[PDB]
């Protein structure tokens, strides 16, 4: 819905994303997955720089990319990490939702 929930939603600071922590808060509510960029914001911004009306825009650059997928046990994940491109809604030069990894 906007750039800052976006960030806490989708941005990380580590590649080894605890998981079984972070999906338990109450952001994520042990919801099936989850997609982290590793990546400081301002280049995640910049996905966005020009595009006013909504709009989904696929990156240009790849990134790393960690994902916490659930198990067959309720809230416990597997971390997995892999390099890929991403889309996102743009809205106003700002990513507001995550779309999917790889395409729109």
């Amino acid at each position: 819905q906007d750039w800052l929930t976006f960030q806490k939603k989708h941005i990380t600071n580590t590649r080894d994303v605890d998981c079984d922590n972070i999906m338990s808060t109450n952001l994520f509510h042990c919801k099936d997955k989850n997609t982290f960029i590793y990546s400081r914001p301002e280049p995640v911004k910049a996905i966005c720089k020009g595009i006013i009306a909504s709009k989904n825009v696929l990156t240009t650059s790849e990134f790393y990319l960690s994902d916490c997928n659930v198990t067959s046990r309720p809230c416990k994940y597997k971390l997995k990490k892999s390099t890929n491109k991403f889309c996102v809604t743009c809205e106003n030069q700002a990513p507001v939702h995550f779309v999917g990894v790889g395409s729109c």
